[PDB]
């Protein structure tokens, strides 16, 4: 179905991501978008709408031109990172250079990345408008603007208007949103030219929990959960590189097998980490949203949102890392008091209510390691020259003392 | 000189040993010198210092030849001479049998100042014209008594014939049997004679080549050394030994010549810090390693001469040393004993089961240490209910999982 007029540099980055047949949103919007028409894609994730706009953007970029040629606006750092990561991969062969721009990061680190002359900017409105006022972001060669998850950017409206004021009047504009509230309509009328609407009609396999916890408490609740649930393979999502690094390190110092992945790592390093995770050489991948989509690993049984993803679309992709191929998944999201609203908004958007889970106490965690060791132990005997050594050992110490000591060692990480 | 003094002071050198206080002033006067001293007296620096001091680094010709009985000694000596001339930037190249000659022919293009080599391989290069000795004005015959034992006399004499007649000659040997005297008498000019008159448990195992690796790992399982060095004869055997050890779950890394500054330093950092349990090494790590806490040395390949052996095992005991000896190497093993005057105890190669029991014994000692040192109140009840679903059965299962 991906038999459109697509180049080979694109068709080949696309197959490496496993893209075979097109979804409706892609089937319908890509031709119009390749004809350079303004497009409004009404569809939820994950109908493939991200690739629906990512492909035409990479297709129309000239990698020889060192200017920013496309701008994608996203509501949150989480979505900016996920979308950039997907566009990056779409434009890897052609060597299209994508740079995420968002809040909460050192703006200097962003000035620095800008010098490398990215082709596609995907960013947050407040932060984009920020770089704009300082001349570090120059948008005179932008001829493609995408507004993505636009209903989430409905404050933002004023920044979006100011951003568009700096972009050439002559340009292709694309807007993607699950719902179309009339302020979206207003955007379309004023900034888009003859837009074509493409609407697609809107898994219970993932169990979804949240926990209300203070920041200072998150780490111990995490390790306690890990002690109780002992996941085969888990992903812990965090908000920043630093938090992901510190989290992986803290876990490793507690004896868990964990590694961090984020945007500052080289392609070489991230592939190495993903290999280690895939093969289960580590039990726990700690990650930013750079690892929320298209991982091609099927054994993840638990996802922990150490830091709540701010927008529903990023949330959905994060938890969908588990529950792959019909098998049951567990998703747990840590919510600070001030984030309860964001959590409720996520629930109303997915139409799936989450179950509140009580944070485990240290005692419950301890009892948990005990229950797991005891049961692994019973299985050993049940299903499979150890006895004489047991005899000689029991010859000089009480059997309770011996087994107690065995359990202490067994339960240790 | 200054650049020499820095390099040796930064090496630890401060006070001279007798062989050094007596030989060096004569050597620096360009005299022929016969150092009769066994190893461990600093005889190597005794000849390495003057060579380095005598080299003109701006001359790209071979200016000094050191002849040595074995590849192991050639490497060890190269490694010490290199360090001695690190600051002055003196280029040293080792040259020995068993290695592809074409790689040596390559290296010979890069203009070494000093060759350290074995006699058969040196004359090979002489005959081919790949080694040019027209500018050699210092020749050292090192561990000369071992070179005569190994039947190298015609090669050594042939070598002397291509070296300029105008040259300094130094001869170092522990003993001076008549063939060495005669060589000194025939080939040296007014030679000065300088004569100079441990808590490591030494073992050997008689093991067939094909069985060496399994014996090595069984030993590792039993002894579980905190920090071990395993010496191998060639780069290739060292890398393969390192690889095969890793595949078996041991934390090991290989070290040898032709690595890189960063790889060599990381391997040495991991070893010094205990990030790996076993360093696998050619003789490049026999001297000047400067790493503390090595409890075990395994000679996977027997070192052919006693001086190389002594410096390999001296890596520990700063200890246990184990040398694998194939049946055809049994004579060499005894030659080493007579030369060092310490008999080695013969250890029986462990069996598969003895290796298992050793692992068992270790898990038990950890368990018993817990019993003796730790409060186990928290686990008592869980243990009592476990002892419901017999005593022997439970422990045996526990032991099963305590050993992966």
């Amino acid at each position: 179905f991906q038999e459109l007029g697509l180049s080979q540099e694109v068709m080949k980055a696309i197959e490496r991501m496993g893209f075979e047949e097109t979804t409706p949103i892609q089937a319908k919007t890509i031709p119009l978008s390749l004809q350079n028409k303004d497009v409004i894609g009404q569809a939820q994730t994950g109908t493939g709408k991200t690739a629906a706009f990512g492909i035409p953007i990479v297709e129309k970029v000239d990698v020889k031109n060192g200017a920013i040629q496309a701008l994608v606006v996203a509501p949150t750092r989480e979505l900016a990172i996920q979308v950039s990561e997907e566009l990056y991969k779409i434009g890897a062969v052609k060597r299209v250079r994508v740079l995420p721009i968002y809040g909460g990061q050192d703006i200097e680190r962003q000035i620095r990345a800008l010098k490398k002359h990215p082709h596609v900017i995907v960013g947050t409105p407040g932060r984009i408008i920020d770089h704009i006022n300082r001349g570090t972001l120059r948008l005179e060669h932008v001829h493609t603007v995408v507004l993505d998850e636009a209903d989430e950017m409905l404050g933002f409206i004023e920044d979006i208007e100011a951003i568009l004021s700096h972009v050439p009047a002559e340009r292709q504009t694309l807007l993607f949103s699950a719902t179309m509230p009339d302020p979206i309509r207003r955007i379309a009328e004023r900034f888009m030219n003859e837009p074509e609407l493409v609407k697609v009609k809107a898994v219970p396999n993932i169990q979804q929990y949240y926990l209300e916890v203070h920041e200072k408490k998150k780490f111990d609740i995490l390790t306690r959960l890990l002690d109780i649930q002992a996941p085969e393979l888990a992903i812990v999502f965090g908000r920043t590189k630093r938090r992901v690094d510190e989290l992986a390190e803290a876990l490793n110092l507690r004896g868990y097998a964990a590694e961090g992945i984020h945007g500052d790592l080289s392609q070489a390093k991230r592939l190495s980490v993903l290999r280690k995770f895939k093969e289960g050489a580590i039990e726990i991948l700690v990650a930013t949203d750079v690892a929320a989509r298209g991982l091609d690993i099927s054994g993840v049984t638990h996802v922990y949102n150490f830091d709540i993803p701010q927008d529903p679309e990023s949330y959905v992709h994060r938890i969908g890392r588990t529950g792959r191929a019909g098998k049951t998944g567990v998703a747990m999201t840590f919510v600070t008091p001030r984030e309860i609203g964001q959590l409720h908004h996520i629930e109303r958007t997915t139409k799936r209510k989450m179950e509140r889970m009580k944070p485990p106490t240290l005692d419950e965690a301890l009892e948990g390691q005990q229950r797991i060791a005891i049961e692994k132990l019973l299985n050993v005997v049940e299903t499979e020259f150890y006895k004489r050594a047991a005899e000689e050992l029991l010859e000089e110490h009480d059997s309770v003392t011996i087994v107690a000591a065995c359990l202490k060692m067994l339960e240790h990480h």
